[PDB]
This record gives structure tokens, sequence and C-alpha cells, in this order.
């Protein structure tokens, strides 16, 4: 049993609108990662508008069976304090196609943690 | 420089048409395997229709730093006489976004040898 998944949305990256542009970003599955497995679903970059869709399948086996999909997005975008330019890890509900998901607009100067603490 | 490239398509699998869905396709650049760099510019899965749309971008270096694209195919359609299910390789030509290469349909029961020879 294989399940996929697409997330679509827009980076936006206020303090530098260029880094919105050609952003590397990888959906890959922690699941197969705990099995030592290839955990890269799908890869693409984000075109000139910052528009990006990748879509990926997992098929998991062993203890943990059940795909658990993040985005991984590896960018220019400096922090709108620190210019700090971290890589962002999005955590990506477990919702499969025919399900597609919509994440809107996906902001790369700030991060989780500045609010969260 | 970075160029990025578009590849879109609809697989056909005539001698099994189930084995259109969920079919794994990379995008990857020789020129950055002979720079032994990560050579996956993108990869995606095909969806329940067969269809596909794999983005990514190549940043090459050094004496070869023209990417130069392919489309990996792994997929269990079997071959038309032999029943094979051998890895298709596209031969992407080297045309960057703006432009999107619509390849059509993409029929995966054939292969390139079968004619030429």
């Amino acid at each position: 049993k294989t399940s996929c998944l697409m997330a679509t949305g827009v980076l936006k990256c206020p303090t530098d609108p260029e880094a919105v542009k050609k952003v590397h970003i990888d959906l890959w599955d922690a699941a197969a990662a705990a099995a030592e497995s290839d955990d890269l679903m799908g890869r693409t970059w984000s075109d000139r508008n910052g528009n990006f869709q990748v879509t990926g399948c997992a098929s998991d086996f062993g203890p943990i069976n059940t795909p658990d999909p993040y985005l991984y997005i590896q960018h220019n975008c400096p922090h709108r304090d620190s210019n700090a330019t971290n890589p962002i890890q999005i955590d990506v509900i477990p919702l499969f196609l025919p399900s597609i998901v919509r994440l809107g607009n996906v902001y790369l100067d700030r991060y989780l943690e500045d609010y969260h603490h």
C-alpha cells in the first residue's frame, strides 16, 4: 500500500523578494527515514513568482508504516530580525491524495520558534 | 547562474493501464553527475490519471557548466512483447523556463531501442 501527497504554496520573502525564486523544496517522509530507506518523496524548485507544487508517494513497512510527510525548504531569505537563512521544515498534515495540501503564502523571513517562544 | 526546467506529460501503459499510477519520475542533470554533485533536480510521482509535472533547477560549474536534463522513469508497465519493465530514460531537450517541456503521452510499454534497431 502506497499513499501519495501533493503540497502547493507560494513562497514569500518580504526582506528580499528575489529570494522566493528558484528555492529548493523537498517533500520527505520521516517514517522512511526511521526505516533507513530513501525518504525523499518529491523535490521541486519554486518558480519566478515563488509558486511551487510537489507531489510524492511513500510506501512504508515495519512498525512505523504510515507515511509522515514534511517539507524541507533551503533558501536565502534573510530572517527579518537576525538575517538568518536557516532551512525551514514544514510539518505536513497526514492528508493524502485525492486530497491536496494548499499551504497558501509560505513566509521564509520568520520561523516557528520566533512566536512559540 | 542557475537554470530551471519543467517537464510535464501523461504516462500511458496500454498493456496494463494500472501501471500509469503512482510512477516514480526523476529529473536529473547529467552535468551535475559528471561533477559528482547531487544530480537530482526534481522528483515527482504520476497521479491516478498518469499525469505528472516535475520542475527542477540546476547550477553547474567546471568544464561542463550547462545543465543536461533527463527523465528517469521507474515503473511496472509490462513491455508489449517481452513483459520487460525496464526503467525508461527520456532525453530532455535543453529548454529552460520560462519554457516548459510538454511531452504529451509517454508510453511505458515500448522502448527507444525497439524501433532504432
